[PDB]
């Protein structure tokens, strides 16, 4: 079971839902949750930060950005939060309203087996990562964002500014299914 870290955005269910299509259950549970808590349930296969309002308001996911041993997926701003918890920087940015953005895969990891090298994806850019953290490695961008995914260059930490959990985002669910296999799921 993957656990689900409510950061506050409207699309928390949704992770809840598309991971259901393919066959992943999951829990949603509120940003304060202790990382012990979610650790010593040996149900819980790995963590995913789901976006929300702001970045102040989802602290604790900094805690377990840092100390989790368990694999993480961080959604918008959950991306942004794992950026600033390694000591990368955040910030605002023009295209703030939700919008299909052509991403452009740039290392192939993972989250992006049996994706396209180019796809759709429905994302807003508010805010985005300017500095990729160090001891990470940028995976896709788009035109208007350097970093729409990236991941630490040796742990299972990774991070998308797009929604792949909605419909709109191409390959959104065989995205998530690879994040679903470094946590230890198998597909057919």
């Amino acid at each position: 079971m993957i656990v689900i870290l409510d950061n506050g955005g409207q699309y928390v269910h949704r992770i809840h839902r598309s991971l259901k299509y393919i066959g992943v259950s999951s829990k949603i549970v509120p940003n304060t949750t202790p990382l012990e808590e979610i650790e010593s349930n040996k149900e819980v296969k790995g963590i995913i930060l789901s976006g929300g309002p702001d970045i102040e308001k989802a602290k604790n996911c900094i805690d377990i950005a840092l100390n989790a041993k368990l694999p993480i997926l961080g959604i918008c701003l959950g991306h942004q939060l794992i950026a600033l918890a390694y000591g990368g920087e955040v910030g605002r940015a023009e295209a703030e309203e939700y919008a299909l953005t052509k991403v452009y895969v740039d290392k192939e990891n993972d989250l992006f087996k049996n994706v396209p090298r180019e796809f759709n994806a429905w994302a807003s850019h508010k805010d985005e990562v300017k500095k990729v953290p160090e001891g990470f490695e940028i995976l896709a961008h788009s035109d208007i964002c350097q970093v729409e995914a990236m991941k630490h260059k040796t742990k299972p930490i990774y991070g998308v500014q797009f929604h792949p959990e909605v419909a709109h985002t191409e390959y959104g669910n065989e995205i998530l299914k690879n994040f679903c296999k470094v946590c230890g799921y198998k597909f057919e």
